[PDB]
């Protein structure tokens, strides 16, 4: 019989919910139990992937071939569990169901309401991501208070007093502020927030108190008794130097045996061995490069923290401090590739939009004569190529069918214009055909792999032959091999462009062995 | 500009939001202001057509073609205009064309939230209902407290910021029950009603506060000062005898004056003339009928609220109190056609289901040989075709395809069943799926001449609203018509078979189409009039 | 008529509610117009006196001798006016008259309850507080959303709705806080708190934002949509360098335009040159002295906020920078008087309780011994006349009534114990029971010709604010006085002594009243600043 702790966001959204809770099942991971992890989105896009990343940052990407919210990734990343589009639902999708079951006439000429029907299809879902998990953390995306969130945490009470208290919690992030003036955190906000859940049915069983300044003990007394609820469940998660410390910090307050004892578990003592490497690789660095980055929106929240998470990873596994460098590419582009010199690496990730992509071409043409190793990342591949053949097969005027389509040598271009017209939506994982004695054979060490893609326009076989023996090297191919996969160059001393996106599967205890090898050459350039 | 009243419920449902809606705007039309009324649904139902009537009662159809609230017809029933689909709509429809629009990228990357975009498409949608009319009366289904009406209390919250108060009031109804064990009425359910409205950032206007008993002076006076609302504002609407005097109890109270003052109106005095000629012939009658409905759920909540406010119609146009025996068809099939003796006239009216339909067709045939007036509609014409061909032709196992597939002579089915078909029982099965099939909303209708229908109609071609599936096999017609079976009314192009007659019948009427919901208090309608003067010949007569 | 500004709390405390409503009454005063506060405390304490420290910081005294909440010394300090007991309440005096007035039966057998006998007497009170001011500020306590807050709340609504949007307003405070974690401002809070205002009727006209960091335009559009305000009535007040620029701040924004152009007012133009003065002369100091204050608990938030205000307002007179070392007395008593070396001068204020009074002792013994300017103030004094008698005159064991009843020399105590003595140790203890024996309020004390205290104030008749129970002991006073002890004030007919000084000392005051509580900072106290004149001639010099 499945178990679940919900997960919730007071006074303030950005809290940090999904990193509490990917803590809390790294935890439980460590303790020997089977943990999933699932997110519960209040806003009624039926996907993430229309959603720009200004609103709710980067649109992570599945293996299952979903976009979901960028969450999931921390549970990827404190867990070894494959996350499916069953671990990540939207109210959108919800009431899209429930209104075509409504049309199918499922119903039964029945008034289909918010309860119990959209209540019902919420737990239905909960369930089905659930799977045989021994616990599964949701976490309800939003700030309680607000009309979005309703109908999930009507679901959760519903659930709660169905299965009891033997297998529900219910673990509250707020936030303590400092108060300047005052010198001292306030638990009012707090207070506010647990009235107004218990205003709706719920009782949080553990309050989770977010801060940038310490807090006492006697704020946590005070909590405790104007809330009900027990002391020791009262945990405090203040501003820390890395996340990867939270499940020592949260551990060190007893919060799984909390969890352990009301769901009446019985596993070994918790066992944070690698999650104390992780931190001491972090913390205490040897070496140190500097890398840099070239986009369109770089200091975004949580534009790319998927690429940032995988560049840390990259670095914890060799122990570097990796210093990045963010530039924009417009800069690149009304003042020259002069602002890239000093650094020791240059990536360039996937692009959000169209503009500025010359920028991009000039950062490639720069990274690859001066010899600096260079990782091309989705859009980071087709520049690449398009830069290739501007540059040694002299097609000045070479470009893409993304950008302006005055463009004779189109060495990059949607499918349908080859050999409108839709679009092929190249998303989620594909199988790979790497060559031998590349690079990406030196890092990966096998010929078959799996990884994610979220990419619609490829490169055109059409011109593949002329570049292939203009030197450009074929390093990698789809499943099958008809299409054009990751390139290198053939005089350069670490130079790689793929197509897929890999910081989708590294993992703070593992790396990945791609951006390992960026790291390795960085370090090799100058460090 | 356009100016809106929005209308609410409080403490409980049922109170008659759209009844005091529509009597409100009667008020304003007698004043010469041209009016018009929306309904908004807090159910995710695309529409009311899949709902069935156990829930929210009837589902009626308007001229434009769409299944709707039953509340429209009280509209149509009030004022002298016509509904279309941009008069009533649903949470479910919204969220769906905002989900197709989401799809379709129209929010460029934007998270899309209930405020501000269910909102916006709350408020356009009242905009484009509101139309050119000078005053549009906006009514939220349901009772305010419920999470399934906040978006539109949001959106109508929204409209009153900003439009101001010069083109937006709020007439929240609510209820003040009668405490036997204490001898009064109390006013709590009513201020709780009112802080859950201030709650939500709406301030109510005007209050119609609903009752069994009267509503004496100091709960007015209370009920002003404790939800801070002036002394004529709080207006007591008890349940009255007659609907249709509403609109005079309303005006005796200056509620239509308070609008006029409100939104800065220049208009004439009211004039409730034909109102109160309605009032005074619906509450003094001189004649008086028994009139038989045999059908599915008779006295169930407002499921046929259309077809017994046409009838009540009819009988006022005629100063006849048409008392009403609802029999179920299920009975008739146990009991035998013996409980309908003694009545003037026989209803056979669109039925609810499948079940029972032999009951009614054992009433149509004991209607036909017994010389008692008949009018059927939508299922009562297709079962007086089958009971017509089984009882007259001798095809005793004729039936339509909705009951018997297997039937030799389905004298009623789809277009598609017998559209190119040798004869007989070519019934291609498969469900028909088609869609389409059903015929719903404005139709014309060709009247023979010298016929019944065109004696009431009046005149050669017609308009009517039609909600059915089923047809009239047209390879197996001649043989009725050439048995008797009148033809007296065909489809605007003559395909189709629409109206019926008996052939030597006082009074024999079947038509497939609902005429019920164009019939208005104020007008009549010439085909239930001719059928209740047909039960009025009878009566006496025999 | 009398025009109300009202001002509310919320997300959480400590917001700096006394301090903006002060600051735009400073700036409303720069416009020629009368204005008022007023205070209004949602705690069933009767009067702030019995309450400690730890709680909400200091007990102010007013002229007419009330003990209020701190918040009306701020008042004091941004206009001229002078505050009374009508201008500071609590729920629990509410509470408390309303039960006297219905145990009178001055209700007539009524059923007494919130609304309206509660709202009604809060209202009178706020009326009756008002005065003859052009402008009224009501400051509500406590955080909305807390029930304690709610009969003012609704009162202030009540107010609202009778007197209409000319001659109320309401400027509510809120917190947008800085989440390092996101590197941005969070609106959130603040729409969570107007939904808690909008939940009981109250609308905010005016918000004040409170940030640590600075507050961006795009935030300040967002916090007007998502509550329904005019983007010019979203004032940002982020923490500031000093509170005295504030008013400038505020009035950058058109703050006070906004309450002109609401309440239509007819004045001149804001000047606000006094104001910019102070900022000036406190932002750039030229001088600079370092003031040691020995006490009780020295650092604790708002506990001696006027003395603090005090001792800033003699440094901007002077244009001094007055860094202050905050020393508790048990360090001294543990320590030694080594802890005092450096100083340019020595304070003595009252002390909040009885622990530790031996280290005062020394504290006065060190600073008279080493010509080092003393100020004392109320336990000041007193501990300056017990260190005077113990270390001159030899008695050694010399203390008050307050610590030591079995002292052979009781040269402080109260006025029952010596009255009418034999001498000596004729302390009659049984703990005098009077109750009023505590001196409160406005008292006249005249001072001696030719003394520091007169030097200072310049007047031979001064009038000050007591607080204080326990007097010198007239029964031993001649020998101190002969032992040189100066005695240069007495009250305001000479039975009792009010400021005493050394006869040897370049500056050596103690006073029993407490000046800083007339203390401002566009006119200073001549005692302060006599104070600091004294310890710039110390530094330096010695």
């Amino acid at each position: 019989m499945t178990r679940y702790i919900f997960v919730t966001g007071g006074v303030v959204s950005s809290l940090g919910k999904g990193i509490a809770s990917a803590s809390l099942a790294a935890i439980l991971e460590a303790r020997g139990l089977k943990i999933t992890m699932l997110k519960l989105d209040p806003y009624i896009n039926v996907d993430p992937g229309t959603m720009s990343p200004f609103q709710h940052g980067e649109v992570f990407v599945t293996q299952d071939g979903a976009e979901t919210d960028l969450d999931l990734g921390h549970y990827e990343r404190f867990v070894r569990t494959t996350m499916t589009q069953n671990n990540n639902f939207t109210t959108g999708r919800v009431y899209m169901d429930v209104l075509r079951k409504e049309r199918r006439g499922d119903y039964l000429g029945a008034t289909v309401q918010v309860i119990p029907h959209i209540t019902d299809e919420i737990k239905r879902r909960i369930i089905k991501g659930a799977g045989d998990a021994d616990v599964a953390l949701v976490e309800i995306g939003g700030t309680v208070g607000d009309i979005e969130s309703q109908p999930f945490l009507e679901a959760i009470r519903q659930l709660r007093v169905e299965i009891g208290a033997k297998r529900a919690m219910l673990m509250h992030l707020t936030l303590v502020p400092y108060i300047a003036t005052a010198g001292e955190t306030k638990t009012k906000p707090t207070q506010h927030s647990v009235k107004e859940l218990r205003s709706i049915g719920l009782q949080p069983d553990v309050l989770v108190c977010r801060s940038d300044h310490p807090i006492d003990v006697s704020s946590r007394r005070k909590i405790a008794l104007f809330t009900n609820v027990e002391e020791r469940a009262v945990i405090a998660l203040e501003d820390v130097d890395t996340i990867y410390r939270i499940p020592s910090v949260l551990h060190a307050q007893g919060l799984d045996d909390i969890v352990v004892e009301r769901f009446g578990l019985e596993c070994g003592q918790a066992d944070l061995s690698e999650w104390d490497r992780v931190v001491d690789a972090k913390l205490n660095p040897e070496r140190e490069v500097t890398i840099a980055m070239v986009g369109k929106y770089m200091e975004l929240l949580d534009a790319y923290k998927s690429l940032i998470e995988a560049m840390t990873h990259a670095g914890i596994q060799s122990r570097t401090k990796v210093n990045l460098r963010y530039i924009d590419s417009e800069d690149i582009e009304q003042q020259g590739t002069s602002l890239l010199e000093g650094v020791d690496a240059i990536l360039v990730p996937g692009g959000f939009g169209l503009r500025g992509v010359e920028g991009k071409i000039s950062t490639v043409q720069y990274a690859r004569e001066n010899k600096i190793p260079y990782l091309g990342i989705c859009l980071g591949m087709q520049v690449a190529v398009i830069e290739y053949a501007r540059n040694v097969l002299g097609w000045s005027d070479a470009n893409s069918t993304e950008f302006d389509k005055s463009s004779g040598h189109p060495v990059v271009g949607l499918i349908t214009e080859w050999q409108d017209l839709g679009g092929t939506m190249r998303l989620g994982a594909q199988e790979c055909q790497l060559q031998t004695g590349t690079l990406v054979h030196d890092c990966y060490a096998k010929d078959v792999i799996v990884e994610r893609h979220r990419h619609r326009y490829e490169v055109n076989n059409n011109l593949l032959p002329q570049l292939e023996q203009a030197g450009l090297k074929i390093s990698g191919r789809s499943g099958d091999g008809a299409l054009v996969e990751v390139v290198e160059a053939p005089e350069h001393p670490w130079f790689v462009a793929c197509q897929f996106h890999p910081e989708f599967t590294s993992t703070p205890r593992d790396g990945h062995p791609l951006f390992s090898g960026f790291v390795n050459a960085a370090l090799k350039y100058s460090g």
